[PDB]
């Protein structure tokens, strides 16, 4: 439906945008004031606040390498 | 499901893999013998035969930078 697959040499990472919208109901959490592309998105942001950091803080969702990176 | 994102400093590239699976004759066109991770995939391959080259040769699909790279 609205799943984004981010390529990574160590295993692609599948992100269900629609599901995340259903459970994080404020776009601004991920996008600030402009839902759309996230400037700079890549490894550093994904391993920080844009992906892994939320999972770590909320104790829900993937935090170990292999939970995201699927060979 | 629905799209792949190839992160790039000059604008991420969104790629409808399923659509390409449908219209492009055989997985081997992009994957060789077996579908799996495309070793080396990146700028050189994308600007060559893996992406842009097909679009140019077959006169269908994006060949201009901004048609693929979106900020
Ligand atoms: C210590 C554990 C991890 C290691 C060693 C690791 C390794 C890497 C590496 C090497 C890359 C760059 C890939 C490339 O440029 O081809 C990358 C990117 C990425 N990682 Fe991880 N990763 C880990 C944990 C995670 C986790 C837990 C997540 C999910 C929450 C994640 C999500 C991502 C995403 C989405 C990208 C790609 C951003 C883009 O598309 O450019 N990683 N990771
Ligand atoms: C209803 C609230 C939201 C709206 C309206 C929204 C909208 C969008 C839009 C328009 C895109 C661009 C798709 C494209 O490139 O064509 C996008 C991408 C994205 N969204 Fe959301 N989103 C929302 C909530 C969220 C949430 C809560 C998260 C984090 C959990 C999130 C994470 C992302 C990520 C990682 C991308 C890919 C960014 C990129 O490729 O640069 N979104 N979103
Ligand atoms: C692009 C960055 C992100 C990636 C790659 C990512 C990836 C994932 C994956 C693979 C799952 C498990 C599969 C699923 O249930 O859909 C998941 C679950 C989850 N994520 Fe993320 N996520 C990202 C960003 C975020 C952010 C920024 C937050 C919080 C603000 C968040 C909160 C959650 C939560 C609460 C779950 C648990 C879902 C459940 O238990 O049903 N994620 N995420
Ligand atoms: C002359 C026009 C173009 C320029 C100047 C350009 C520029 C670039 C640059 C600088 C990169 C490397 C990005 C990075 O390392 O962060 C890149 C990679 C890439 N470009 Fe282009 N590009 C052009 C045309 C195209 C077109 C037409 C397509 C689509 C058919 C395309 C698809 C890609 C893809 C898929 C990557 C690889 C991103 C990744 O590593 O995942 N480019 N391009
Ligand atoms: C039905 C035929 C196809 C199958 C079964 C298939 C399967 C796959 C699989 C399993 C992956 C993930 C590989 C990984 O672990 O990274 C993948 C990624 C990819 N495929 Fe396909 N594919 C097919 C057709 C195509 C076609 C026709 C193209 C080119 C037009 C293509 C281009 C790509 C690209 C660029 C990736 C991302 C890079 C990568 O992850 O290796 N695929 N495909
Ligand atoms: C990973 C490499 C490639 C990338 C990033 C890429 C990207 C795109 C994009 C952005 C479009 C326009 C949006 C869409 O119609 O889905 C497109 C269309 C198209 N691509 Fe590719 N492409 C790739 C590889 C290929 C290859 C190898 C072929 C031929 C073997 C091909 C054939 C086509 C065709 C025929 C269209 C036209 C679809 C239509 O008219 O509706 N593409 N591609």
């Amino acid at each position: 439906a609205d799943t984004m697959t981010f390529t990574a040499k160590n295993g692609n990472v599948t992100f269900d945008h629609k599901k995340h919208q259903t459970i994080v109901p404020d776009c601004a959490v991920c996008h600030g004031k402009t839902p759309g592309k996230i400037e700079g998105f890549g490894k550093e942001m994904a391993h920080g606040k844009s992906c892994k950091g939320c999972h770590e803080e909320m104790k829900k969702g993937p935090t170990k390498c292999g939970e995201c990176h699927k060979k």
